[PDB]
């Protein structure tokens, strides 16, 4: 028992982190096979970042202008190209620590682990959600750019995020590993704000199932509801619409606990309408929405990685 | 910016995890040099665990009765001994992945990362505190015994916890790596309860400093207090006494923010007396006490490990 915000083991990703320097700008890169991936703003000065023309900045650079360090070893760069907002440096050495891996673009509401890094070295690991407004609520300082987000399935690392920037409110924005931003953000130091965020309804229901599995059952009421009536009520409280796909994904938790998804929806509606009355659920005074149905199953059933 | 419950990178510890089986009991072991450390209740049947005589159970076992697997490799056991509540299996192979390491016994209030494991394989990583009542608020299922807790300093893994059991309330108990329990618990399946827990005052102050560093400053009041008057007020709310050593440890955060420790104590007293008035601090509606002063500095200054 117990329920914690749990990150993936970070070992497979720690073996891929390198330091990349161009001129006086240093940040982190991801070394997979003979390619180093990093944010393209490694090629900017501070000056440049106010309004950079990356194509112009990159034509002026050659392979030898990129310094890549893996511990006390420099990797010779033998090719470079820009894909959207990420730079790919071909190096003369394949990373022997390369795990089985994929690049995925995740959907809003999905979670991942971040390995926060500085100068190519890990600081820490924590779990994040891709927010409905395409920000993440991270912990990132200057030097953290090129830190990545990932999921592990058995032996396979799915890389889904590379860190590029911090927005007002101290929330974070970045790209998939093809260098496409999540959300409408651009890699320029200019006024940008996140849209107003929403609560990820399906994740709140997943966490209420986790509460039941752990014996925290006070909020269960004797009612059911329709998906329709649940969504009209939830909309007022800035909750995502719950779709039939969401109901289907909650199936395994519903079956394990014997609580129909629409009965849990009736319990959540009452919590939204009445509040928690000074009570906690799994130690929290607020409803949590950064656990997916899969996160609850992996933690409560003890899924491991090889 | 941002402030997350951050775990240590787990790679150095993932390389030490093995599966240990004795008869039909399987749990996790920690392989360092040519020694595998695991909980001594690997030698029990279910029956035995109600009231085990471990010395008696162990005289009946020989080296070959212990099956140690590291992936698809069996490690030949060539010696065994019991130290307090941990079994040490000498094996014929030194773990080539052995990091620089130490065994430490931590103090109540100190934090560490747990690498939750099943059948010798990692499930996830999360941060815990040794509670004043010598429990941890973990996430552990059957099969998790032998999972360890650790801190990293630069390149050195300080192992401080090995998991043995779950108490009422779904809190957890275990040993240091010399097999001495934290708290008054014993490795027997019998009625045991944790003492009433306390709030780790120095950690609550550390987290209020983290809030200030992140720009969440509403709770700062215009008053100071004496250590004496602060401790008389805090005692009522089941907060630890704050000692002069605690004040001295908060020095670096105090100096960085320009807020004297006793001024922050005055702000905390007002929060304890008046509550948070429907407000949050760093996203939380409750005061957090599982960040140490060192945890705040490592996260807010970007300390890395090699
Ligand atoms: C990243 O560049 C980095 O770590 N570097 C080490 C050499 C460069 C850095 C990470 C940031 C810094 C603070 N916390 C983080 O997450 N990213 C940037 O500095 C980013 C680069 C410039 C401007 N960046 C910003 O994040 C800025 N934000 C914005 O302008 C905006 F979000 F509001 F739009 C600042 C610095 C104001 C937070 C570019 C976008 C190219
Ligand atoms: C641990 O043995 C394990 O993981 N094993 C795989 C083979 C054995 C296990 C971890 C527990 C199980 C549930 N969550 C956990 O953290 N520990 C035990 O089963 C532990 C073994 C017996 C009884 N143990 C208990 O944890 C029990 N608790 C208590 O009796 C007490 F805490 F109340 F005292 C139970 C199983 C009731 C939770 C011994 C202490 C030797
Ligand atoms: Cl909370």
């Amino acid at each position: 028992s117990g329920f914690r915000k749990m990150a993936f083991p970070s070992g497979k990703v720690e073996g891929c982190m390198v330091q990349v320097t161009c001129g006086t700008t240093t940040l982190n890169g991801l070394w997979l096979d003979d390619v180093v991936y990093c944010p393209r703003h490694v090629i900017c000065t501070s000056e440049d970042m106010l309004n950079p023309n990356y194509e112009d900045l990159l034509i002026r650079k050659s392979n030898h202008n990129f310094l890549v360090q893996a511990g006390n070893v420099q990797l010779r760069v033998i090719g470079h190209s820009m894909q959207n907002c990420v730079l790919k440096l071909k190096v003369d050495t394949a990373n022997p620590k390369t795990p089985k891996y994929k690049f995925v673009r995740i959907q809003p509401g999905q979670t991942f682990s971040v390995l926060a890094c500085y100068n190519g070295s890990p600081s820490g690991v924590y779990q994040c959600a891709m927010r409905p407004n395409f920000t993440i609520k991270g912990s990132f300082l200057n030097g953290s750019c090129g830190s990545v987000g990932f999921n592990i399935d058995y032996d396979c690392v799915s890389f889904c995020y590379m860190h590029h920037m911090e927005l007002p409110t101290g929330v974070h924005a970045g790209t998939d590993l093809e260098g496409n931003f999540y959300g409408p953000f651009v890699d320029r130091q200019t006024a940008q704000a996140a849209g107003t965020d929403t609560t990820i309804t399906v994740n709140v229901l997943a966490w209420l199932y986790a509460a039941v599995i752990n014996g925290d059952r006070w909020f269960l009421n004797r009612f059911t509801t329709t998906l329709n009536d649940f969504n009209l009520v939830a909309m007022k409280y800035n909750y995502e619409p719950l779709t039939q796909d969401h109901v289907d994904i909650l199936g395994p938790l519903s079956a394990q606990t014997g609580i129909a998804v629409l009965d849990m929806c009736a319990s959540l509606k009452e919590l939204l309408q009445n509040g928690m009355n000074g009570r906690t659920i799994l130690g929290s005074a607020l409803l949590e929405d950064e656990f997916t149905p899969f996160d609850v199953v992996r933690q409560c059933s003890g899924v491991t990685f090889q």
